[PDB]
């Protein structure tokens, strides 16, 4: 019995799988076909698993798919057997395949920010990022406001992170004088106030959140290199916070718009992340205002902006017109980062002091968290069930996730971030992937094509892949 003329065999785009190639040196009536396989672990006494085929199915050869049982490489075999079951020599080729479970969260991350950077990295004057892609024009040669400049940041300074004792630490490390000289355009001195203006100018809008994100990513940059730059915009973006952010109308709480005509409302999405901000800064500098700070955000944001009914916080604020110290018309809508950012208050201020009601706390808002944002869901790809992000805005969904990494921290049960690392798993695989290379982010299952996406929420999703690669180190 002639054995087969030529076998090939390739791992394929999908997981435990070998795709098995064959050629017929001729065909023969009446020939079977073994292909057989064994995980290569198992050396040369492993047992082999087994098909046989009818080589009628197959007259000059052709190709058939294993599915494996796990990630491994392993040992293919084909056989070609005639009658009275003589068995023709054997040819063999190894192959390897993976799990789509075991995939590098890290290598995710770097490869959609090649893309992200690829798209809308430095395509005017200034190293910073477009709002949009494909390109449009508008203000700034494009350039995103703030708002989304710190969005790219947040992943810039997660990858810088992520990449530290990886092959690509230099690559990110070589964009640092860049991506610092390109935020710090908006570092604005205007009224004789320095701090992060929505457009690269004085005389533009201000607002105190748009501040606080940077200023979150600044001390996390800071953490990574040690370089006091980083650490001089967190501490700067705090103290224009404290001094210009807070005040005791509504009882406490920080302002939302600076400039250039300022609201008079408190709001969760700049106190919250400034408790966040005054944490991080009392664990790198250790001084007391810093602490007396988060605390002080921590508490009015329990008084007055959390829903007792669902531990989920409110929007904003506005002082009663006949007593601003007190709270009046409440913007009730429940976003994710307003309340993801209350959980890592409540994560960080627990791992500082060691008071147990802020664990309490967390607890809650977590459950809570989990119960709105995330919704249970069929993957047919990974065909696994978790309950996947349902749709929403990418960048306050990766903002809220920032506090399920902080509670892990805490009490290690992975949960929740088994949920996140599930969806964004799914993101990489499923069809909200898109053949750009950028995520259909409206709607990370997938159901949702897209022909344009901008700059906050993609590099959102390469933040969170930053963060769970984070996770798994």
């Amino acid at each position: 019995i002639d054995p087969v003329g030529q076998l090939e065999v390739y791992k394929t785009s999908r997981e435990k799988e070998i795709l098995v190639k064959f050629i017929r040196t001729n065909y023969v009536k009446d020939i079977q076909i073994e292909i057989a396989y064994r995980n290569t672990e198992s050396g040369e006494n492993g047992e082999w698993t087994t098909i046989v085929l009818n080589g009628d199915n197959y007259k000059y050869g052709g190709n058939y798919l294993l599915q494996v049982p796990a990630e491994g490489t392993y040992e293919v075999a084909i056989t070609l057997i005639g009658a009275n079951e003589l068995r023709s020599e054997s040819k063999s080729q190894l192959a390897s395949t993976f799990e789509y479970v075991k995939t590098s969260m890290f290598d995710c991350a770097h490869s959609m920010m090649t893309c992200v950077i690829k798209y809308y990295y430095h395509k005017g004057p200034r190293t910073c990022w477009q709002t949009y892609y494909p390109k449009e024009q508008g203000y700034w040669d494009g350039d995103a406001v703030v708002w989304g400049q710190g969005g790219g940041l947040s992943a810039f300074v997660a990858l810088r992170e992520a990449s530290v004792d990886t092959e690509q630490e230099e690559y990110y490390r070589s964009l640092e004088d860049d991506m610092f000289k390109g935020i710090q355009h908006f570092w604005v001195t205007d009224h004789g106030r320095t701090a992060y203006s929505v457009y690269p100018d004085s005389g533009n809008d201000r607002f105190y959140d748009d501040n606080v994100w940077i200023g979150l990513d600044m001390a996390k940059w800071y953490a990574i290199s040690k370089d006091v730059r980083y650490l001089n915009q967190a501490k700067a973006v705090w103290d224009y916070l404290s001094q210009y952010g807070w005040d005791n109308t509504c009882g406490g709480g920080v302002h939302w718009k600076e400039l250039n005509e300022p609201s008079k409302s408190k709001h969760t999405c700049s106190t919250a992340p400034t408790g966040v901000l005054s944490c991080k800064l009392y664990q790198l500098t250790h001084e007391q205002k810093y602490l007396d700070k988060a605390i002080e955000c921590f508490n009015w944001l329990q008084a007055y902006m959390q829903d007792p009914s669902d531990h989920l916080y409110y929007d904003n604020v506005s002082p009663d017109p006949e007593d601003p110290t007190q709270p009046g018309r409440m913007e009730t809508n429940k976003y994710s980062y307003n309340s993801g950012q209350p959980l890592q208050l409540a994560c960080l201020l627990y791992k500082i002091t060691k008071n147990e009601s802020y664990l309490t706390v967390a607890h809650q808002i977590a459950e809570a968290c989990h119960k709105k944002w995330f919704t249970s869901y069929h993957s047919e790809v990974l065909q696994r069930d978790f309950n996947i992000l349902a749709p929403g805005h990418a960048w306050f969904n990766t903002v809220m996730c920032r506090g399920f990494f902080e509670l892990y921290s805490i009490d290690k049960n992975p949960s929740y971030l088994e949920d996140v690392r599930n969806t964004m798993l799914h993101a990489w695989f499923g069809k909200a992937h898109h053949i750009s290379g950028l995520i259909n982010d409206e709607d990370l299952s997938g159901a949702v094509s897209m022909n344009k996406w901008e700059i906050l929420r993609q590099a959102s999703l390469v933040e969170l892949y930053a963060l769970l690669a984070i996770w798994e180190s």
